[PDB]
């Protein structure tokens, strides 16, 4: 679709066999998802942003559904104060910025 | 113009007489710029990234020159690892994002 950005744009995604709510952000390299349980193995990252670093576990080659759309990619999992999908995952869905 | 997000979306903004490198942001609420210097007077503001929460500095109704249009609103200055311009100025831009 086309989305403004009047108000933050979430979507409901699937991953790990869980739904949730995560908002499509061009300011993240990778998508990153508050603590939650992947299968698979794992490498420890510390990740940068406004309030300082966070811990969080990488895994990669997780399916994620984004509004009916099945991608692929890096998931960093961590205490994140809210899911983020990242351009990592939003060029596997075509999603650009336009003005 | 149509911007893909193989890369980061990168813009050269001009802002209080200055020209910096801002990064477009779609998962940030606000605009918030690295220490800078601006006219008039400033308010104080508390605001959460995924590190923690950080004091800023809230301008009010700054001009920013972006890809070359002018935009007029609200600007926080405070430690960030990169400038971000979020919703709040995208959306005077007209921009969207789009499948
Ligand atoms: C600040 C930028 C440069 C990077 N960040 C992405 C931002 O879009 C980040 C996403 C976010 C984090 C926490 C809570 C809500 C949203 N936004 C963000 O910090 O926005 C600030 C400014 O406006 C306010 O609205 C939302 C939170 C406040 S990040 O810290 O979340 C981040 C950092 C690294 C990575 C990575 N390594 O892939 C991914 C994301």
């Amino acid at each position: 679709p086309q989305i403004t950005l009047w108000q933050r744009p979430i979507v409901t995604i699937k991953v790990g066999g869980q739904l949730k709510e995560a908002l499509l952000d061009t300011g993240a390299d990778d998508t990153v998802l508050e603590d939650m349980e992947l299968p698979g193995r794992w490498k420890p990252r510390m990740i940068g942003g406004i309030g300082g670093f966070v811990k969080v576990r990488q895994y990669d080659q997780i399916p994620i559904e984004i509004c009916g759309h099945k991608v692929i990619g890096t998931v960093l999992v961590g205490p994140t104060p809210t899911n983020i999908i990242g351009r990592n995952l939003m060029t596997q869905l075509g999603c650009t910025l336009n003005f």
